[PDB]
């Protein structure tokens, strides 16, 4: 089994910023969706060989996770707050996607997906 390369945190080449909404999604978005009793599955890529899942990269090909956000936000690795907001999306989408309706990581998802919406409707207007 082999999992593949983890989605890009470091690009010299990709242009940066640090903006007080990118400040909001490390400080509050991130810290408060990462403290929670249901981030863990999160927390990094989805290791598809130790939880024998062999067809995960067969059917996600927009891999993303709070680990990954993590790096891209303390590395100032976007330009805006809607690339982040974006990789949320895409971590939510995937489990979504990947799992059936009702089963646990589903419902762990959607509590942190909850929180974000609560978060992310009281983003500061850019200063
Ligand atoms: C048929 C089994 N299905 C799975 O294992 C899917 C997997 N499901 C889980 C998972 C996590 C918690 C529970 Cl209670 C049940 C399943 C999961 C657990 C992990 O442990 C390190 C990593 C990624 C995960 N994850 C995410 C994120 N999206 N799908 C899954």
């Amino acid at each position: 089994s082999m999992n593949p390369p983890p989605p890009e945190t470091s690009n010299p080449n990709k242009p940066k910023r640090q903006t007080n909404q990118l400040q909001y999604l490390l400080r509050v978005v991130l810290k408060t969706l990462w403290k929670h009793q249901f981030a863990w599955p999160f927390q990094q890529p989805v290791d598809a060989v130790k939880l024998n899942l062999p067809d995960y990269y067969k059917i996600i090909k927009t891999p993303m996770d709070m680990g990954t956000i993590k790096k891209r936000l303390e590395n100032n690795y976007y330009w805006n707050a809607q690339e982040c907001i974006q990789d949320f999306n895409t971590m939510f989408t995937n489990c979504y996607i990947y799992n059936k309706p009702g089963d646990d990581i589903v419902l762990m998802a959607e509590a942190l997906e909850k929180l974000f919406l609560q978060k992310i409707n009281e983003l500061p207007t850019e200063e």
